[PDB]
């Protein structure tokens, strides 16, 4: 077993993705105009989480469509995306062809939703979000011991687990958080369909045994995760409870997020595998 | 193992969710009156998946908004009753309270859909799902053995495996199988995330995974070579049906068919048999 605390570990982070999750926060385009209203936004890839949890209709035949056609886009069609009426249309994204540039990375949502929040004049829950993230990082740097460290204290729940992730306050986070786990930590992690709380009651009878290798990790408040958990306890492995810091909800969203990006990191470093993306082209 | 081609195999299902399978088209509450459009819908629990399929925008000012209320919504059902303007509200649903009655069923899903398509002059969408659900159900039920039914073949190859449900046709469903998995098979599945081919690419290197292709599309193409390599096992399940709606409705049956027999398979029953109940109550 690896130990997170021991400067060797650390070796396979060779692009140094410790450095950039801990200086995440500001960093992205910022909106250099006002864009006319109403505003829509659909998101492809990186962009998808930020569209949704920006909660802005996913269309429009006039003001301003930010089309996020964002990186690790595979096979998503987001070039498809036709008819827009008199809307003015926005790229941001990763192609040469757009009009707002953010390259690809598996922190990119952060920055997606931060020059959306900007463009629609929601700078003040953007400040919250930012604080919140500030917040928790002081806790989750490598120079922080595991025992003080909850990234690196889930890692080692997750290791050699199944990770299952459940976020009542808005399911989205579910699928961002399995998308952290597989492109950072490249591995395999579940979410529960719509109705959750049933998956859990009844998915795990057929084969008791089916629980023994899973990890139900709890994200946020909620009386869902209470319901979740006194469900789980007695039939899981392993049962983690997410706090989820921040003041409102898109604060404790991405609190939520940036906390699973640290751990997802963190778990990388445990299976001795490179948390960075792979060169698609060489 | 057991066997799906011997009678004593089936007495675990005392409920008889088989005869509910077969005769599933053409049951679940008509409409008697021309509710006035526009239309729109919000669901949940097992009125959720049908409320997307319909395409009806979530919310309306005027003319009918169908509440399909299927459960786990924890009062948010009430709350948006009370939000809804000069719509007008239509509840439907389990709870004694409601205007249209559906009582649960992991099968419900297709009568809370058929009671939408026909609320909202649809009958010909209807029907198309209904002639592809009567074609599939031919070689699903009990009497068709083994070597010719899909959804015993397919629940052999489910048995002992973590089932993994990718359907680019419709993303939805999924999420819907998954729950068909849960509620039936009483066993543990999962779906890809949005990114679902990237997730393919590098997640994926418990039971052994068994990759269950839903529907034809440019993207499964690309997934079956993604996965081939790095599963245990692959299934490409094809998508009876003249139109994308028919489509997912008859993967969706065929699905919930192999659920049933991978539940006997473990000998357990597929049925509810009250294990809902209070999970219900205080949700």
């Amino acid at each position: 077993m690896r130990d997170l605390d021991r400067e060797e570990t650390y070796l396979v982070d060779r692009t140094g993705l410790a450095l950039e999750l801990r200086d995440l926060v500001g960093t992205g385009p910022v909106p250099g105009e006002a864009y006319p209203g109403p505003h829509a936004a659909l998101g492809y890839g990186e962009g998808q989480f930020a569209a949704l949890l920006s909660g802005l209709p996913d269309w429009g035949e006039e003001g301003t469509l930010f089309l996020l056609e964002g990186g690790y886009d595979l096979g998503e069609a987001a070039g498809m995306a036709a008819e827009t009426g008199r809307a003015r249309v926005v790229r941001v994204g990763f192609r040469p062809g757009v009009e707002v540039h953010i390259p690809p990375s598996p922190l990119a949502p952060y920055r997606y939703l931060r020059f959306l929040l900007l463009a629609t004049g929601r700078e003040e829950v953007l400040r919250s979000v930012d604080e919140a993230l500030l917040e928790e990082r002081r806790r989750l740097g490598p120079e922080v011991p595991v025992e003080e460290n909850p990234a690196k204290f889930l890692a080692y729940t997750l290791l050699e687990r199944l990770p299952l992730f459940y976020s009542p306050l808005f399911r989205p986070l579910e699928g961002a958080v399995q998308t952290l786990f597989a492109r950072v930590a490249k591995s395999l992690s579940l979410t529960p369909p719509p109705s959750a709380l049933e998956f859990f009651l009844v998915g795990l009878e057929a084969r008791h045994e089916q629980g023994d290798p899973l990890a139900a990790v709890l994200l946020g408040p909620g009386e869902e995760a209470a319901l979740a958990k006194e469900i789980l306890e007695s039939r899981v492995d392993a049962l983690a409870e997410v706090p989820a810091t921040g003041a409102n909800r898109l604060a404790q969203v991405m609190a939520l997020w940036y906390r699973m990006a640290w751990t997802a990191y963190y778990l990388a470093l445990l299976y001795g595998v490179d948390p960075g993306d792979h060169g698609l082209l060489e």
